[PDB]
């Protein structure tokens, strides 16, 4: 069959397009852990910058087209500094990704989310890390918001076809993103991904239907090294319909 040869490269460019979206997804939230860390630092020797670091912070994110902003919270939740303003100096100890710092001790980007953003009002998802003193005892967190955008930007330069679609994932199917529709935050557990492939292995390719649009469709997906993400790619085979 010429559909035979012709669906086993479609296969190879899939597999190895799914490799290319699972590192650009690392190398993105690389940078971002990359930065955070840069103010893990500054805030252990100085720990109470001055109204400048707004600006500072307001740079910083301006320059980093995957993070729109960045805020601290010390050490009782209380937001003191934001690339925001005016700053909303409201008190975010509730907040999950708060009080995880809080309890445990450890340098992960962590990835929260979705959740209501209290700097914008968007719904997003947000990265962070734990602020020590030079003692390492706990001294709050800077969380910065995901750019949703910066991804769905990269995902539409793809040609894929009519029905080509691509998704960025938290290994737990939480839905980060997904190209073309725009969704974000809907929990997708209940693909056959979650419950039999990942599980099965962490890449990477078999038919399916897609939950946005109902066709059906090759998918190719692969965890994300180095984050709890999974990125898949999928496309319409293609016939005839109708009858």
């Amino acid at each position: 069959d010429s559909h035979k040869i012709a669906l086993a490269q479609s296969e190879t460019e899939m597999r190895n397009l799914s490799h290319s979206l699972a590192e650009h997804a690392t190398h993105t939230f690389q940078g971002a852990d990359v930065v955070l860390d840069d103010i893990v630092s500054f805030m252990k020797w100085r720990p109470h910058p001055s109204p400048v670091f707004n600006e500072r912070l307001r740079a910083l994110a301006d320059n980093l087209p995957q993070l729109s902003d960045v805020a601290i919270l010390d050490a009782d939740g209380q937001l003191t500094y934001a690339s925001v303003k005016p700053v909303p100096a409201l008190d975010n100890s509730d907040r999950s990704y708060f009080r995880y710092h809080r309890a445990n001790d450890d340098h992960t980007l962590l990835i929260t989310g979705p959740i209501q953003s209290r700097t914008s009002g968007v719904w997003v998802f947000v990265v962070s890390r734990r602020l020590e003193t030079t003692d390492g005892k706990f001294f709050g967190v800077v969380v910065a918001t995901i750019e949703s955008e910066y991804f769905s930007t990269f995902y539409k330069t793809f040609d894929l076809g009519p029905g080509g679609s691509i998704s960025l994932l938290h290994s737990d199917g939480r839905l980060l993103i997904q190209w073309p529709s725009l969704q974000t935050g809907r929990d997708m557990a209940n693909m056959v991904l979650f419950q039999k492939a990942l599980p099965r292995s962490p890449d990477g390719y078999y038919l399916t239907v897609s939950p946005f649009d109902g066709l059906t469709k090759y998918l190719a997906y692969r965890r994300v090294s180095r984050y709890p993400l999974v990125v898949t790619v999928a496309r319409t085979e293609d016939s005839v319909l109708s009858g």
